[PDB]
Parts: C-alpha cells; sequence; structure tokens
C-alpha cells in the first residue's frame, strides 16, 4: 500500500526521482519553461546536470517526508503551508502540482511493480486542496 | 530532538550520507579495507563517483528507516536481525558498528547545527546492544 510505496521509493530515490519529474517534463512540456536551463535537452543531458539531480532528489526527499506524515491520504497543513511559503514556488499555482502527480500515477500504472496507485491519487488531490487552503492560487 | 533530527536528515540524504561516511572513514582509517573499492581515493574523488553516492544513500536510507521505527532509541529486533543476515555484513563485529556511530555523533556535535547528539549515541549503543542479542560477534 501507500506506506510500503514510500519505502519503495526510498529505496532507490535518486533513480525514482530523476524518472518521475522526466516523465513529468515530458508529459508537459509547457512546465520546462519554470527551469529555463532545461530546454533543448535530452532526458541523458538532463540527468548530467549538476542542478538537476541536486533538484529532483531535494524534491524527492521532502515529498516523501510529506506523503509520510498524512493520515489517510490527507497531507498535514504545515506541510501544505510550508509548500506555499517557500519563496521558489511564488509564481507557482495548483495546476503545476495536479500535472506532477498525474504524471506520477501514470508512470506508476506503467511501471508493473505494486504501487498503490489509486492511494497517490488520492494524495495528489488531497494536497492540491491544503495547498489552496494555505493560499496557493 | 531525535525525530525531528531523521526528518532534516532525510531531507537531503546523499549530502550527508556522504560527508557522514566520510567522517567514519578518515577517522577509522583501518575501516576502508572493507571497502576495497574506495581505497586509494581522496574525499573529493569519491564524492564524483556515482557508485559512491548510491551506496551511501543506500546505507543512509536504511539507517534512518531503523531510527524511525525505533522506540525510544531502542531498535527493533527484527531490524538488528536483517543488519546482521545481509550478506554484505558477513565478517562484521559489533565493534565496526560502534566506530559507525562514534564518528556520527562526533559529526553532528561539530556541524553546528541542533541535532540530538545524545539520543544518537544512545540509539547507537542500544543498537550494537541488539546486533549482538541478534547474533553478531
Ligand atoms: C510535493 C511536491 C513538491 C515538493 C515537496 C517540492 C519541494 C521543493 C524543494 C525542497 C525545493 C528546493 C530544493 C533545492 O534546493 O533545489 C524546490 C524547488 C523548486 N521547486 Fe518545488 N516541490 C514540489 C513541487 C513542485 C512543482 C509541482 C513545481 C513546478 C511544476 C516545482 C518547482 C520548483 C522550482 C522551480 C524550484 C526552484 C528551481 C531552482 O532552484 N516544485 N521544490
Ligand atoms: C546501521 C548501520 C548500517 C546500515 C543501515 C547498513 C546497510 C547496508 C546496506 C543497505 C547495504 C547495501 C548498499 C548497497 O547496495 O551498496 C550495505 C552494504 C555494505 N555494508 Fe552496511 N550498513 C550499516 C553499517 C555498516 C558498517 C558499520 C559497515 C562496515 C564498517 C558496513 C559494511 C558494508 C559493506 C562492506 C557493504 C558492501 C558494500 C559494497 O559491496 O559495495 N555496513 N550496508
Ligand atoms: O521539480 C521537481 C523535481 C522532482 C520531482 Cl519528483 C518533481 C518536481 Cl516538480
Ligand atoms: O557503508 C556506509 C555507507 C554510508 C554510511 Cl553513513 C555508513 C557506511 Cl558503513
Amino acid at each position: 500500500g501507500f506506506k510500503q510505496d514510500i519505502a519503495t521509493l526510498r529505496g532507490d530515490l535518486r533513480t525514482y526521482a530523476q524518472d518521475i519529474f522526466l516523465a513529468f517534463l515530458n508529459k508537459y512540456p509547457d512546465e520546462k519553461r519554470n527551469f529555463k536551463n532545461y530546454v533543448g535537452k535530452s532526458d541523458q543531458e538532463l540527468k548530467s546536470m549538476a542542478k538537476f539531480g541536486d533538484h529532483t532528489e531535494k524534491v524527492f526527499n521532502l515529498m516523501m517526508e510529506v506523503a509520510d506524515r498524512a493520515t489517510d491520504c490527507v497531507p498535514l497543513a504545515s506541510d501544505a503551508s510550508t509548500l506555499v511559503q517557500m519563496k521558489q514556488h511564488s509564481g507557482l499555482t495548483t495546476g503545476n502540482f495536479e500535472k506532477l502527480f498525474v504524471a506520477l500515477v501514470e508512470y506508476m500504472r506503467a511501471s508493473g511493480q505494486s504501487f498503490d496507485s489509486q492511494s497517490w491519487d488520492r494524495f495528489g488531490k488531497n494536497l492540491v486542496s491544503a495547498l489552496s487552503s494555505a493560499g496557493m492560487k
């Protein structure tokens, strides 16, 4: 289930963080505009860039903590406030987050592993609602 | 305290994992004999090798799972048994583990972050005692 999925992802975190972020960026090419330096690069080139590896790992490290602190796939309101108050997320909307979780769930469904994709879909929806309550447009 | 420390360490897992492993290896040079692929290389050389970062991340991730499952800094006997039974740990003794935790506590005290170094010291002592009870020499 959901809790075991967190353990699975953490056990190969750099690989999953990069694979999932790349799936997001290739499913939604417009989202690359939020990173500027990622345009015109293939996946293998991105994976060789310092800020790409460091950044995807930090995103995923924190995403797994938020997932781990949730109850029944509902994140804590304090974790949602943190994500909203981050300077780096000024200019983001909940739509950016919704798209991340659509790609993550699709990636899980296609991997052939025993992920509880339905719990991740609920988690993403519940996170987006929490982000709005915390003030994100 | 202990639980926040786990969150702090997990938030930047690869960076802490590398720095703590290097602190251990440089404090206890003889221990590097267990890691024949890392002999003859400076800290910066090791950090440039993908296999070093991957190895340290996987170890440290499991250490944080064990710490998170502990009650009052006492690890679960099942987690201690897992560590004893791993093939990669054939030939190790509790002494190797004690030295790791000395280096880890020394790293925390020196870092100038508000780690609960006393709790990591207790955790390391209780883990060493649990490894004995699970069959490690
Ligand atoms: C609580 C502490 C520890 C945990 C959680 C842990 C866990 C692990 C894990 C998950 C691996 C496999 C990582 C990989 O795939 O490369 C591993 C491998 C290994 N560990 Fe441990 N370990 C711990 C302590 C130690 C200590 C103290 C030593 C020796 C001083 C040690 C020696 C080794 C060796 C030699 C390998 C094989 C590495 C290789 O073949 O490249 N471990 N350990
Ligand atoms: O910016 C990111 C880095 C890693 C992951 Cl998994 C998702 C996002 Cl949006
Ligand atoms: O082999 C290791 C990798 C990372 C850390 Cl923190 C400790 C050890 Cl023994």
